[PDB]
Formats: C-alpha cells, structure tokens, sequence
C-alpha cells in the first residue's frame, strides 16, 4: 500500500514512524492532521455525471454501483466538511507521544510550552490533541495556548500577499497545470469501468469527470469512514494523477520557475519569527522548552522551500521532470511537521537538527557531523534567505 498511498499527494495521511543527546528548546510548525474534505464540489460533479448517464442507458454495473457509494458519501460527509477527522487526532497523538519518548527530560519537572494555532477549526483541534497528549503524559506542564485571525501573519500569509493571491488564482502556472492534465490523463480506460461509450465524452468534460473522481478517492482514507475507492484505479492510474497534482502544488505554492519564487518568499516572516523565538530561549528573555505551531499544507510548503531544505526549493524549468526532483508526499503529507532541535554541547556551543516529518533534513551549508548544523552558520544562512524574500517581494512591489 506504500505504492499507491504516496500517490495521494498532500492527501496523504502521515506515515508510519517509529520512537547526552538531550536538546534545550524545540521550534515546531505542524499542518493540522487528517482531514474531511472541505467542499463537494467534486462529489456533485461524479454524481452529476452518473445520474445523467444513467438516464440514457451509459452505466455499466460498476457504474450503477459507483452512483450509489456517491450518494451514500454525499449523505456521511454532511456537516463535516473540513474537520479534524479521529486518524487526524490520533495522527498528533503519535507526534507528541514519539517527542515525549525520544526527549523525556526537555518535557519533564514543570516544564513551559507554548502553542498556537490559526483560527480554523481542523487546526486548533490538532493543536488541542497534541496538548492533551503532553497534558496527560505531564501533568506538571505549564501550557499557553492561543490561536486566532492574530496570527495570520505568519500563519497564513498566503492570503495576506496581494501579488501571491492574484497568481494563485489566475497567474501563468494555470494553463501549464491544464496542459500537463491534458498530456498525462487519459480518461477513457477509466471511464469505460463505470460508462458505456466513453469516447463520446468532450475530452474536457472526461477530465473534470476523472480529476472529480480521483479527488474522492484520495481524501477518503483521511474520513476514518470504513470505505475504499482507491481500487477504481491501477497503479499506473494513480501514478499519472498523483504527478499532476503534485506539479499544481509545486508552481502554485513552492519554487517553480513559473512562480519566480513569489510563493516562497511570503513565508519570510514565520522564518523570521522562528529565529527570534530561539533566540530568545538562547538568550533568556524566553524560558520556553517548546514553541509549537499549527497551520496548514499552504503554511508548510513555502516555509521548507524557504528554508533551504535540500530538494525542496528546486527550480526546475520542464514540468515533466518535476515529479523526479519535487515530490509533495514527502513534504506536506496530512499532519506535516518540521521541527528545529537545539542543543548545547559540553562546549556550550549551539547545534541545531533539522527534522521534516520526523526524519533529519540536509541544509546546502556544510557540517562535520551530520545532522547536526552550527546554529550560528544555520542563522545566518536563514537570514541570507529571508532577505533574499524580500528583494524578491520588492519586484512584485508589495
């Protein structure tokens, strides 16, 4: 299933992980765990189509089959859209409890840990089951605990960015992703499980058809709801699908040449907040063990690609070879989280390790011991990319 479940993209639900090298200070951001979908307008297109061929003899059984799962979905998603599903819950159980394990002693005695989290609800309440997992593993914990439209700044600056909105919603990557769709999906060896005469579908209306159906079935394992779909498709089915939407998240969202950057660098300021809150537990005008975040996909993507992490910033000028270099399920899959752990040597210099997803990530600056980064070098590589943001921001004028 690990073939297969990679093809969801950033639909993904977070993977399997598993539990004097005791760090001072954790730095956190996590897209909220795994989530109901937020919208049905892809639900109603499947069922629109079904229902209309179903009203000229076009469906197979599979088809008549297909229609009523349709409906049935249609009646289990009512009033969940977008919430925090149980696996969702579950999902920051795991984070928290593998942190307590790995790192008793920074969460141990009395102390003081920080979260916040943006005003949508799906995000406060994985910020919520990660706290009671601290909670209830110490008691002893001191917690403040905020969220709220206060931290759009640094928690959605994908929507404060006016040059950034008007590309995300009608900028030059759009007829690129069309193309690409166009070029990688073939409808009809699809359709023809569920449609009579597939060929007599507009390749436009066949796409949406396809792209709508592909949309239910990946979210579905985020629902914790006992249905599966993902065998209305081959291997190779969801393969194709997986690159597309995978290159729609890569230009709209990270370092696609067609961006010119613009969606990296509006995530200079959480960048920026991040170094000043370790440098504040550094220094002692913040006695905080752990500042944790939680946002979303669009929070986390620019802000790894911002960083520097090695392969995520990628500028690849053919969209045909993005899948190689840029892959989202490694990125920002359900309950994505990147993690910057401090540590003082016996020297008392400052190390920093890098984790994404709880896996330690490369920065292109050198270290003799791998992975842990000179957190003097590592700040002021930081630095150097904020400010190279800003230059960027500076040619969109805002």
């Amino acid at each position: 299933q690990t073939k297969i479940q990679k093809y969801a993209g950033t639909y993904m639900p977070y993977p399997n992980r598993t539990d004097g090298m005791t760090p001072f200070y954790i730095n956190h951001l996590g897209r909220h765990g795994a989530r109901f979908p937020t919208s049905r307008k892809a639900l109603d297109k499947v069922e629109k189509v079904l229902v209309s061929a179903q009203q000229e003899n076009g469906l197979t059984s599979e088809g008549m089959a297909l229609l009523s799962m349709i409906r049935r979905l249609s009646r289990l998603f009512d009033g969940q859209w977008g919430k925090l599903s149980k696996l969702g819950e579950t999902e920051q159980e795991g984070i928290a409890g593998r942190m307590i394990r790995n790192y008793p002693q920074l969460f141990s005695n009395s102390a003081k840990i920080e979260a916040i989290a943006t005003y949508v609800p799906r995000s406060i309440n994985s910020m919520d089951a990660f706290l009671s997992c601290m909670i209830r593993h110490n008691p002893a914990l001191q917690v403040q605990r905020s969220e709220g439209k206060q931290y759009n700044h640094i928690l959605r600056f994908f929507d404060l960015n006016k040059s950034y909105v008007n590309y995300k919603e009608k900028g030059d990557w759009l007829p690129i992703y069309k193309a690409f769709v166009h070029k990688k999906i073939s409808p009809v060896p699809i359709m023809k499980k569920f449609l009579l005469n597939p060929e007599q579908y507009l390749d436009k209306e066949a796409e949406e058809f396809v792209m709508a159906l592909f949309s239910v079935a990946a979210i579905l394992p985020d629902t914790s709801i006992p249905l599966n779909l993902e065998d209305l498709f081959t291997l190779d089915e969801w393969h194709r699908y997986w690159q597309t939407q995978n290159l729609r998240q890569y230009m709209s969202k990270s370092s696609a040449p067609v961006g010119k950057m613009l969606p990296v660098a509006i995530a200079w300021p959480l960048l920026s907040e991040f170094i000043r809150s370790a440098q504040e537990v550094i220094s002692g005008k913040s006695d905080y063990q752990a500042n944790f975040r939680f946002a979303h996909a669009e929070t986390v993507i620019p802000f790894v690609s911002l960083m520097g992490i090695e392969k995520t910033d990628v500028q690849v000028c053919r969209p045909d070879s993005v899948s190689v270099y840029w892959k989202d399920y490694e990125i920002s899959p359900m309950a994505a989280n990147v993690q910057w752990l401090f540590y003082r040597d016996r020297d008392q210099r400052i190390w920093v390790k890098i984790l994404l997803n709880e896996e330690a990530a490369a920065l292109p600056i050198s270290t003799a011991c791998f992975p842990y980064y000179s957190w003097e070098k590592t700040r002021i590589f930081f630095n150097q990319r904020i400010e190279m943001a800003k230059k960027t921001l500076s040619v969109f004028n805002e």
